[PDB]
């Protein structure tokens, strides 16, 4: 699980500032 892993998880303040979320 991670902030753009499947399932993605750019849903977190300390996974948004990506570059595969924001």
């Amino acid at each position: 699980r991670d902030c753009c892993t499947p399932p993605k998880k750019c849903k977190d303040r300390q996974c948004k500032p990506q570059r595969c979320c924001a």
